[PDB]
């Protein structure tokens, strides 16, 4: 139930993480918190190892 969110803006690149039982859910709040940090960007998904990727 964990997510990973990996930031690759022009000027904040980093990597944050959350607990969400849905996708949309974790990526909503992985939204908010790059709008509130400036971002939103391209966004990638991997399901794999449960990432979402912001390419602003």
């Amino acid at each position: 139930m964990q997510y990973k969110l990996i930031l690759n803006g022009k000027t904040l690149k980093g990597e944050t993480t959350t607990e969400a039982v849905d996708a949309a859910t974790a990526e909503k709040v992985f939204k908010q918190y790059a709008n509130d940090n400036g971002v939103x960007g391209e966004w990638t998904y991997d399901d794999a190892t449960k990432t979402f990727t912001v390419t602003e």
